[PDB]
């Protein structure tokens, strides 16, 4: 029994409410070092097809206790690659393992985690995304997001209908003209809608910056098609759930940046896709699913410590209602804002 042994792990279910989808069904982890130090990491599983439950991920992490109790907190990779072993398609309750122990780790030592990942920066610029409503209501939030302080948004689309879609992009630009446009297609574009989605937008010059999975992750050609000849920086993210994902990308030329969501892949598997892309010259954007300050603090002390990310997409904690957090990132307009503090900074309430 060591300062950094784990002789305690815990994990409940955090229902945080929204503002406009209701309510992000998560998973708060805490890790215990001998000494007292306590690291928290957070599970934010959607549930979107074949996908993880908040139930099925707190379960995941009694079942991963055993294996990490009595361990030293120092071996945090080892720790981190035999619970990838043992339960690997629980990502979100690996994701807030990792989180915890990692925040652990650099808390312990009194280093921030920005500092433990690199140290490049203290500061991201994020966007914000436009919720739906129709092509006036998004005019409406073009304009609100661009009021808040905010340089860039991201906008989903379906992809079923070019002509709506591009109709919302043009209410959107002539509403927010100097804003970079991130566009979310979701997987909902073939080919030829993608291609003639793009040379609107180019025709048009409408300042789509990345359009981010716009087909399917099955089809890698046709990802490969609309990375190669559109004119646009394309994003992969439900392509790119491992570094065997990214390697592929890279050959394939499926994608010319990687969406990073900690929350899919764990944090070491994460870490390998980074230096893959950056080895590669992809693009790096970072982003989250549904999650709190806390997932997205990390995230933000990963992109910022390592460095080069071209696209920040950490916007989630502007859509929750209430949480029962403290610190983290400093958000003022998009600007997040990190601090000479260990870990990852985030913190439970007192009262
Ligand atoms: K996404």
């Amino acid at each position: 029994s060591l300062p950094t042994t784990i002789q305690a792990i815990s994990a409940e279910a955090i229902n945080l409410p929204l503002t406009e989808p209701a309510v992000a069904a998560n998973v708060l982890v805490k890790v215990q070092l001998a000494d007292g130090t306590l690291g928290l990491g957070e599970a934010a599983p959607f549930p979107a097809v074949s996908g993880e439950t908040q139930t099925g991920t707190s379960a995941a992490i009694e079942r991963l206790q055993s294996h990490l109790l009595g361990a030293d907190v120092r071996g945090w990779r080892k720790l981190a690659a035999m619970l990838d072993h043992a339960e690997h398609e629980a990502a979100a309750a690996r994701c807030g393992l990792e989180m915890a122990m990692l925040d652990a780790l650099t808390r312990h030592y009194h280093m921030p985690l920005h500092v433990f990942f690199g140290g490049v920066s203290k500061q991201l610029e994020t966007d914000m995304t436009i919720t739906a409503g129709d092509e006036v209501h998004a005019a409406a939030s073009a304009k609100a997001i661009l009021a808040r302080g905010i340089k860039s948004i991201k906008v989903k689309t379906a992809g079923v209908d070019v002509a709506y879609d591009l109709a919302r992009l043009r209410a959107i630009h002539q509403a927010a003209p100097t804003a970079p446009l991130i566009v979310d297609g979701n997987c909902g574009y073939d080919v030829e809608r993608a291609l003639a989605f793009c040379a609107a937008c180019k025709a048009e010059s409408i300042p789509m910056v990345l359009f981010e999975q716009p087909l399917p992750r099955e089809d890698w050609a046709g990802m490969a098609q609309v990375t190669a000849q559109s004119g646009f920086a394309v994003a992969a993210d439900e392509s790119a759930r491992s570094a065997h994902d990214v390697l592929r990308i890279a050959r394939e030329g499926t994608a010319s940046v990687i969406n990073i969501k900690l929350m899919k892949a764990g944090v070491a598997e994460g870490l390998k896709m980074i230096a893959i892309a950056q080895a590669a010259g992809l693009g790096l954007m970072i982003g989250g699913m549904v999650e709190s300050i806390l997932a997205m603090s990390f995230s933000a002390n990963l992109a910022a410590g390592n460095g080069g990310f071209d696209f920040i997409d950490l916007d989630t904690p502007l859509f929750i209602a209430e949480h029962p957090f403290i610190g983290g990132f400093a958000q003022t307009g998009g600007t997040l804002q990190l601090a000479d503090v260990a870990g990852h900074g985030v913190n439970l309430e007192g009262h």
